[PDB]
């Protein structure tokens, strides 16, 4: 995350770290919890990973420094990653965790509701990018969850900043014309959360950006609510 700050414990409950263990331990992806087996993250997280068997899911960490060998995770059973997708710059990058276990809901780790389809009208304004991302293009992943509050871009400016990508109603946007906040490489997969009416609601889950957090360049994020269906597809199955 860059020109964030450090979230505080409990504050994002339903963000996850992502880890692979081949060849080392390391952290891979942000995701989120959206139901007591499911991980939301993004497709593009699993460029190469060949088995969900090296994968790692830990919940209710604040600090990176909380992971050692003795620490519980989530093993993970199954990776669906939405069959349209191709890469991050097209679109469709979503994908499922259906975890080995289930999460035992309580103050550190619990679900963010999805967007509501009634609700693709809703004017979000109070909109946190969260994640242990990089706070520059060359930087390192950072110990403490970083947040950052950006706003919402219409996908007719977002095209405008994007010359030469088709930005889908399938993708929404975030950033400050100036630039100054934004994700940034470790970021992606995490939540774009939102709230309203006192509620948080997964609006996105980072995806893409050119360099990070510069001038006219939003963030663009897989357009949780275009999915709704799809999720409930492949968590629902009769
Ligand atoms: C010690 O552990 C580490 O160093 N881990 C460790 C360290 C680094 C990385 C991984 C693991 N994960 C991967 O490589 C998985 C495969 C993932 C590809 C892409 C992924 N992209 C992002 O996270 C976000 C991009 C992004 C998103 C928005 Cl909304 C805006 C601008 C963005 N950026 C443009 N340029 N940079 N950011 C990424 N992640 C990394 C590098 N790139």
């Amino acid at each position: 995350i860059v020109g964030g700050t450090a979230s505080v414990r409990g504050e994002w409950p339903w963000q996850v770290t992502l880890h692979t263990t081949s060849p080392t331990q390391r952290h891979l992806c942000g995701g989120s919890i959206i139901g007591n087996q499911w991980i939301l993250t993004a497709a593009h997280c699993f460029y190469g990973v060949e088995s969900p068997k090296i994968l790692r899911v830990y919940s209710g960490i604040l600090n990176q420094s909380e992971i050692k060998e003795d620490t519980s995770f989530f093993g993970v059973q199954e990776i669906i990653i939405h069959d349209q997708y191709k890469m991050a710059e097209s679109g469709y990058d979503i994908a499922l965790l259906k975890l080995e276990t289930t999460v035992g809901y309580g103050d550190s780790q619990r679900p963010i509701c999805l967007p509501s389809k009634g609700d693709r009208n809703v004017i979000y304004t109070d909109c946190w990018v969260t994640g242990w991302g990089y706070r520059k293009l060359r930087d390192k992943i950072q110990n403490t969850l970083q947040k950052a509050k950006i706003p919402l871009v219409t996908n007719e400016e977002c095209q405008k900043r994007y010359r030469g990508h088709k930005i889908t109603h399938k993708m929404i946007c975030a950033g400050y014309r100036e630039g100054g906040k934004d994700a940034c490489k470790g970021d992606s997969g995490g939540p774009l959360s939102c709230k309203h009416n006192e509620v948080w609601h997964l609006v996105g889950i980072t995806s893409w950006g050119e360099g990070c957090a510069q001038r006219e360049r939003p963030g663009v994020y897989t357009n949780v609510v275009e999915y709704v269906d799809w999720i409930l597809e492949k968590t629902q199955a009769v």
